[PDB]
């Protein structure tokens, strides 16, 4: 339980269960790793576990954006995977709030706002 793989915190965030979420801050707070790092996103494209649960929101609300964001802010390395966006050439500078303005759901680009996003990320 305390390891938690890529595909396992996708999984996760997919179903937006914010009480199967209390067993990340041990996870990063034992190995010395980042949240932010290549451990914890996809390589082809770079979709990170906070964008892939804005994909999808069962009535245009997530229990599980806050766990992650606050579990994000006590231990993130500059960028809070707020202002990270993917690396691929087709989309290369998409970061979280284009996906959340996209949807159609202001309430989590409010969360994304308050908790720090640069509205001058060009995609």
């Amino acid at each position: 339980p305390n390891r938690f793989d890529r595909d396992r915190l996708f999984s996760v965030v997919s179903r937006g269960v914010p009480e199967e979420l209390t067993g990340l801050l041990e996870y990063l707070r034992r190995t010395s790793k980042y949240l932010t790092d290549s451990a914890y996103t996809e390589g082809s494209t770079g979709k990170t576990c906070l964008m892939k649960a804005v994909l999808n929101l069962q009535d245009g609300v997530n229990a599980c954006i806050l766990p992650l964001l606050q579990i994000d802010r006590d231990s993130g390395n500059p960028q809070p995977l707020v202002n990270a966006q993917c690396t691929d050439e087709f989309y290369r500078g998409h970061s979280a709030l284009h996906i959340a303005i996209e949807k159609r759901s202001l309430w989590c680009v409010k969360l994304l706002v308050e908790n720090g996003a640069n509205v001058h990320i060009r995609a």
